[PDB]
């Protein structure tokens, strides 16, 4: 049902900032108010309670075992009303369906010299938060911007937004 795009990288190394930025990033391309459709949680049972229809969930924190909590969530995602919310995830490491893996560290410049994590004033102050280049995205393999990550994901919605997934698995025979 969902397209998962799963963020890894260590604490404070930018995959919560990439992760809101992705989302309202998300919710512009779909003509839609980020701060109303937005809905960010830590990984747990009872995640999907409080939702109520944003267009874009962030699922926080995958750590202890969490990764069995998250794959029920995602297997009983509910509906929305436009028909499903796109997910992100976030954990600190990487490891079946349809889903965007990407590792997210700071750009080598914005790397923080005491900790290894993101110097976000520098970032801000080099006007490199409004696309995210203060960041390294590593996706199959290779460095990938913000907006082609984005665009990627759009694109397969749209795939997806025909009712091909049938004809695609007999084409793919």
């Amino acid at each position: 049902e969902p397209v998962v795009c799963y963020l890894y990288g260590k604490r404070g190394g930018g995959k919560s900032l990439t992760s809101i930025a992705l989302a309202t990033k998300i919710c512009k391309h779909y003509g839609v108010e980020p701060e109303k459709n937005i809905y960010t949680k830590p990984v747990a049972s009872d995640y999907w309670d409080g939702y109520s229809g944003q267009l874009v969930c962030i699922i926080d924190d995958i750590g202890d075992e969490d990764w069995s909590d998250f794959c029920q969530l995602v297997s009983g995602c509910p509906m929305r009303l436009n028909s499903s919310p796109f997910i992100i995830a976030t954990s600190n490491w990487s490891n079946r369906r349809l889903h965007f893996k990407v590792e997210v560290k700071p750009a080598s410049f914005f790397k923080n010299p005491h900790n290894d994590m993101l110097n976000v004033n520098l970032a801000k102050t080099n006007d490199a938060i409004k696309d995210m280049s203060c960041v390294d995205l590593i996706m199959d393999g290779h460095n990938v911007s913000l907006m082609d990550l984005l665009s990627s994901l759009v694109m397969t919605v749209e795939i997806r937004k025909q009712n091909m997934t049938e004809f695609m698995e007999l084409w793919s025979q």
